[PDB]
Protein backbone atom coordinates (compact mmCIF):
# COMPACT_ATOMS: atom_id res chain seq x y z
CA UNK A 1 0.00 0.00 0.00
CA UNK A 2 1.44 3.35 -1.12
CA UNK A 3 1.64 5.70 1.87
CA UNK A 4 0.52 8.91 0.15
CA UNK A 5 1.47 11.79 2.45
CA UNK A 6 -0.22 15.20 2.21
CA UNK A 7 0.18 18.31 4.36
CA UNK A 8 -2.91 20.06 5.73
CA UNK A 9 -2.86 23.68 6.84
CA UNK A 10 -6.39 23.19 8.16
CA UNK A 11 -4.81 20.71 10.59
CA UNK A 12 -1.99 22.97 11.77
CA UNK A 13 0.26 22.00 8.86
CA UNK A 14 0.30 18.31 9.80
CA UNK A 15 1.18 15.52 7.38
CA UNK A 16 -1.56 12.90 7.02
CA UNK A 17 -0.98 9.51 5.41
CA UNK A 18 -3.58 8.07 3.04
CA UNK A 19 -2.65 4.50 2.15
CA UNK A 20 -3.32 3.50 -1.44
CA UNK A 21 -4.77 0.16 -2.55
CA UNK A 22 -2.97 -2.96 -1.31
CA UNK A 23 -2.92 -6.38 -2.96
CA UNK A 24 -5.85 -7.59 -0.86
CA UNK A 25 -9.57 -7.43 -1.70
CA UNK A 26 -10.86 -3.85 -1.97
CA UNK A 27 -7.27 -2.75 -1.35
CA UNK A 28 -7.65 -3.33 2.39
CA UNK A 29 -4.78 -1.83 4.40
CA UNK A 30 -2.96 -4.17 6.81
CA UNK A 31 -3.83 -3.57 10.46
CA UNK A 32 -0.17 -3.65 11.47
CA UNK A 33 3.13 -3.73 9.60
CA UNK A 34 5.63 -6.55 10.28
CA UNK A 35 8.53 -4.09 10.55
CA UNK A 36 7.28 -0.74 11.91
CA UNK A 37 9.60 2.20 12.64
CA UNK A 38 7.16 3.67 15.16
CA UNK A 39 4.35 2.61 17.48
CA UNK A 40 1.14 2.71 15.43
CA UNK A 41 -2.17 1.96 17.15
CA UNK A 42 -4.91 0.84 14.77
CA UNK A 43 -8.52 1.83 15.46
CA UNK A 44 -11.06 -0.99 15.26
CA UNK A 45 -14.37 -0.04 13.65
CA UNK A 46 -16.29 -1.44 16.60
CA UNK A 47 -19.80 -2.82 17.00
CA UNK A 48 -22.61 -1.39 19.12
CA UNK A 49 -22.38 -4.55 21.22
CA UNK A 50 -18.70 -3.84 21.92
CA UNK A 51 -17.29 -7.27 20.93
CA UNK A 52 -14.13 -8.04 18.95
CA UNK A 53 -15.07 -10.49 16.21
CA UNK A 54 -17.68 -10.81 13.49
CA UNK A 55 -17.23 -9.28 10.05
CA UNK A 56 -15.59 -6.33 8.31
CA UNK A 57 -12.56 -4.73 9.96
CA UNK A 58 -13.66 -5.95 13.39
CA UNK A 59 -13.48 -9.48 12.04
CA UNK A 60 -10.01 -8.84 10.64
CA UNK A 61 -8.88 -7.63 14.06
CA UNK A 62 -10.23 -10.79 15.69
CA UNK A 63 -8.68 -13.05 13.04
CA UNK A 64 -5.32 -11.32 13.51
CA UNK A 65 -5.44 -11.62 17.30
CA UNK A 66 -6.57 -15.25 17.16
CA UNK A 67 -3.98 -16.26 14.56
CA UNK A 68 -1.15 -14.78 16.63
CA UNK A 69 -2.55 -16.47 19.75
CA UNK A 70 -2.54 -19.88 18.05
CA UNK A 71 0.93 -19.16 16.68
CA UNK A 72 2.19 -18.54 20.22
CA UNK A 73 0.29 -21.66 21.32
CA UNK A 74 -2.63 -20.31 23.34
CA UNK A 75 -6.12 -21.81 23.38
CA UNK A 76 -8.09 -18.80 22.10
CA UNK A 77 -11.31 -19.23 20.13
CA UNK A 78 -13.59 -16.72 18.41
CA UNK A 79 -16.20 -17.05 21.16
CA UNK A 80 -13.62 -16.53 23.92
CA UNK A 81 -12.31 -13.31 22.39
CA UNK A 82 -15.80 -12.07 21.54
CA UNK A 83 -17.15 -12.61 25.04
CA UNK A 84 -14.06 -11.41 26.92
CA UNK A 85 -13.55 -8.25 24.85
CA UNK A 86 -17.27 -7.60 25.23
CA UNK A 87 -17.17 -8.03 29.02
CA UNK A 88 -14.13 -5.79 29.54
CA UNK A 89 -15.36 -3.01 27.25
CA UNK A 90 -18.90 -3.00 28.67
CA UNK A 91 -17.51 -2.53 32.19
CA UNK A 92 -15.02 0.16 31.12
CA UNK A 93 -17.67 2.19 29.27
CA UNK A 94 -19.78 2.30 32.44
CA UNK A 95 -16.77 3.73 34.29
CA UNK A 96 -16.01 6.13 31.44
CA UNK A 97 -19.58 7.43 31.40
CA UNK A 98 -19.32 8.28 35.12
CA UNK A 99 -16.48 10.66 34.27
CA UNK A 100 -16.70 12.04 30.71
CA UNK A 101 -13.42 13.36 29.31
CA UNK A 102 -11.33 11.23 31.67
CA UNK A 103 -9.31 8.11 30.87
CA UNK A 104 -10.53 5.18 32.98
CA UNK A 105 -8.59 1.98 33.46
CA UNK A 106 -8.52 -1.65 34.61
CA UNK A 107 -5.71 -4.21 34.77
CA UNK A 108 -7.15 -6.75 32.34
CA UNK A 109 -3.81 -8.57 32.25
CA UNK A 110 -4.53 -10.04 35.68
CA UNK A 111 -7.38 -12.19 34.31
CA UNK A 112 -6.94 -12.10 30.51
CA UNK A 113 -4.67 -13.93 28.07
CA UNK A 114 -5.29 -11.31 25.37
CA UNK A 115 -5.24 -7.88 27.01
CA UNK A 116 -2.44 -6.66 29.29
CA UNK A 117 -4.23 -3.44 30.22
CA UNK A 118 -7.45 -1.77 29.08
CA UNK A 119 -8.56 1.85 28.94
CA UNK A 120 -11.69 3.77 27.98
CA UNK A 121 -12.66 7.37 27.26
CA UNK A 122 -15.77 9.25 26.15
CA UNK A 123 -15.91 12.90 25.13
CA UNK A 124 -19.69 12.85 25.57
CA UNK A 125 -21.97 10.47 27.46
CA UNK A 126 -23.70 8.41 24.74
CA UNK A 127 -27.45 8.91 24.30
CA UNK A 128 -27.56 12.39 25.87
CA UNK A 129 -26.84 14.84 23.06
CA UNK A 130 -28.06 12.36 20.46
CA UNK A 131 -30.63 9.54 20.60
CA UNK A 132 -29.22 6.00 20.55
CA UNK A 133 -32.38 4.94 18.71
CA UNK A 134 -31.11 6.57 15.49
CA UNK A 135 -27.32 6.43 15.94
CA UNK A 136 -27.00 3.05 17.65
CA UNK A 137 -25.97 2.54 21.27
CA UNK A 138 -22.54 3.14 22.84
CA UNK A 139 -21.64 5.58 20.06
CA UNK A 140 -18.54 7.64 20.81
CA UNK A 141 -17.29 4.94 23.17
CA UNK A 142 -13.53 4.64 22.73
CA UNK A 143 -11.28 1.94 24.17
CA UNK A 144 -7.50 1.51 24.19
CA UNK A 145 -5.85 -1.86 24.87
CA UNK A 146 -2.27 -2.88 25.52
CA UNK A 147 -2.09 -6.39 24.06
CA UNK A 148 -0.14 -9.21 25.69
CA UNK A 149 3.02 -10.27 23.82
CA UNK A 150 1.42 -13.57 22.80
CA UNK A 151 -1.27 -11.85 20.71
CA UNK A 152 0.84 -8.92 19.48
CA UNK A 153 0.59 -8.72 15.65
CA UNK A 154 3.72 -9.98 13.85
CA UNK A 155 5.32 -10.51 17.27
CA UNK A 156 6.63 -6.94 17.16
CA UNK A 157 6.71 -5.00 20.44
CA UNK A 158 5.66 -1.84 18.57
CA UNK A 159 2.32 -3.33 17.47
CA UNK A 160 0.91 -4.03 20.95
CA UNK A 161 -1.56 -1.13 21.17
CA UNK A 162 -5.01 -1.13 19.58
CA UNK A 163 -8.06 1.09 19.80
CA UNK A 164 -11.75 0.24 19.47
CA UNK A 165 -14.45 2.80 18.70
CA UNK A 166 -18.16 2.84 17.86
CA UNK A 167 -19.27 5.00 14.93
CA UNK A 168 -22.77 6.47 14.45
CA UNK A 169 -25.17 4.62 12.15
CA UNK A 170 -25.63 6.38 8.83
CA UNK A 171 -29.43 6.61 8.89
CA UNK A 172 -29.13 9.01 11.82
CA UNK A 173 -30.10 12.54 10.78
CA UNK A 174 -27.26 14.81 9.62
CA UNK A 175 -27.38 16.94 12.77
CA UNK A 176 -27.17 13.95 15.12
CA UNK A 177 -24.77 12.07 12.85
CA UNK A 178 -22.23 14.90 12.53
CA UNK A 179 -22.40 15.59 16.26
CA UNK A 180 -21.84 11.91 17.11
CA UNK A 181 -19.01 11.63 14.57
CA UNK A 182 -17.13 14.57 16.09
CA UNK A 183 -17.66 13.14 19.58
CA UNK A 184 -16.22 9.85 18.33
CA UNK A 185 -13.10 11.47 16.84
CA UNK A 186 -12.62 13.43 20.07
CA UNK A 187 -12.77 10.09 21.88
CA UNK A 188 -10.01 8.61 19.73
CA UNK A 189 -7.65 11.59 19.91
CA UNK A 190 -8.59 12.31 23.52
CA UNK A 191 -7.93 8.72 24.57
CA UNK A 192 -4.49 8.80 22.96
CA UNK A 193 -3.68 12.22 24.42
CA UNK A 194 -4.73 11.16 27.91
CA UNK A 195 -3.04 7.76 27.62
CA UNK A 196 0.30 9.20 26.51
CA UNK A 197 0.32 11.35 29.66
CA UNK A 198 0.22 8.28 31.93
CA UNK A 199 3.25 6.24 33.07
CA UNK A 200 2.18 3.71 30.44
CA UNK A 201 2.71 6.54 27.98
CA UNK A 202 6.36 6.72 29.05
CA UNK A 203 7.01 3.11 28.07
CA UNK A 204 4.49 2.39 25.32
CA UNK A 205 3.37 5.68 23.74
CA UNK A 206 1.03 5.87 20.77
CA UNK A 207 3.10 7.67 18.14
CA UNK A 208 0.57 7.24 15.34
CA UNK A 209 -3.02 6.09 14.85
CA UNK A 210 -4.20 4.11 11.83
CA UNK A 211 -7.85 4.88 11.10
CA UNK A 212 -10.53 3.37 8.87
CA UNK A 213 -13.31 5.51 7.42
CA UNK A 214 -15.61 5.21 10.42
CA UNK A 215 -19.31 4.67 9.76
CA UNK A 216 -18.56 3.04 6.40
CA UNK A 217 -19.38 -0.52 5.33
CA UNK A 218 -22.17 -2.11 7.36
CA UNK A 219 -22.69 1.02 9.47
CA UNK A 220 -23.61 3.10 6.41
CA UNK A 221 -27.28 2.26 5.96
CA UNK A 222 -28.68 4.63 3.33
CA UNK A 223 -26.11 7.38 3.91
CA UNK A 224 -23.95 8.59 1.03
CA UNK A 225 -20.19 8.19 1.34
CA UNK A 226 -19.58 11.86 0.53
CA UNK A 227 -21.46 12.99 3.64
CA UNK A 228 -19.30 10.59 5.66
CA UNK A 229 -16.03 11.92 4.24
CA UNK A 230 -17.09 15.43 5.21
CA UNK A 231 -18.21 14.30 8.67
CA UNK A 232 -14.85 12.62 9.20
CA UNK A 233 -12.86 15.57 7.85
CA UNK A 234 -14.65 18.09 10.07
CA UNK A 235 -14.39 15.74 13.06
CA UNK A 236 -10.64 15.41 12.50
CA UNK A 237 -10.23 19.20 12.27
CA UNK A 238 -12.03 19.72 15.58
CA UNK A 239 -10.05 16.99 17.34
CA UNK A 240 -6.67 18.30 16.17
CA UNK A 241 -7.66 21.82 17.22
CA UNK A 242 -8.76 20.52 20.62
CA UNK A 243 -5.74 18.42 21.59
CA UNK A 244 -2.98 19.76 19.28
CA UNK A 245 -1.48 16.26 19.31
CA UNK A 246 1.94 14.92 18.32
CA UNK A 247 0.32 11.67 17.18
CA UNK A 248 0.54 11.01 13.44
CA UNK A 249 -2.69 10.37 11.52
CA UNK A 250 -2.92 7.51 9.02
CA UNK A 251 -6.03 6.56 7.04
CA UNK A 252 -6.60 3.05 5.71
CA UNK A 253 -7.78 2.47 2.15
CA UNK A 254 -11.24 1.96 0.71
CA UNK A 255 -11.96 2.03 -3.06
CA UNK A 256 -13.79 5.41 -3.10
CA UNK A 257 -10.91 7.22 -1.35
CA UNK A 258 -13.59 9.07 0.62
CA UNK A 259 -11.40 9.84 3.65
CA UNK A 260 -8.91 11.61 1.38
CA UNK A 261 -11.54 13.50 -0.62
CA UNK A 262 -13.34 14.75 2.48
CA UNK A 263 -10.17 16.26 3.92
CA UNK A 264 -9.09 17.62 0.53
CA UNK A 265 -12.39 19.50 0.54
CA UNK A 266 -11.76 20.79 4.06
CA UNK A 267 -8.31 21.98 3.00
CA UNK A 268 -9.75 23.75 -0.04
CA UNK A 269 -12.42 25.36 2.14
CA UNK A 270 -9.81 26.49 4.67
CA UNK A 271 -7.37 27.87 2.09
CA UNK A 272 -10.17 29.80 0.37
Amino acid sequence: PDPLTLRFTCLGDRNVIFFGPSGRQDGFTPLYDPSPSKRVATVDAGTYGLFIGGVGMNGEFADTIIEEARRNRIPLTATELSAESQEIQERLLHDAERQPGTLVEIDSGRFSRVFARSFAYVAIVPNTVWDESETGKNVGATFLHILKPEVTPHGNEMNDVMLYTVAPFGNASDSAYNMAYKATMLGIVGAVSEYNKTPWGEVKPVEAIRLPLLGAGHFRGRRGLHSIGRANAVAVEAAITRFDPRVELQFMYEPSDTALRGLMESERKYKF
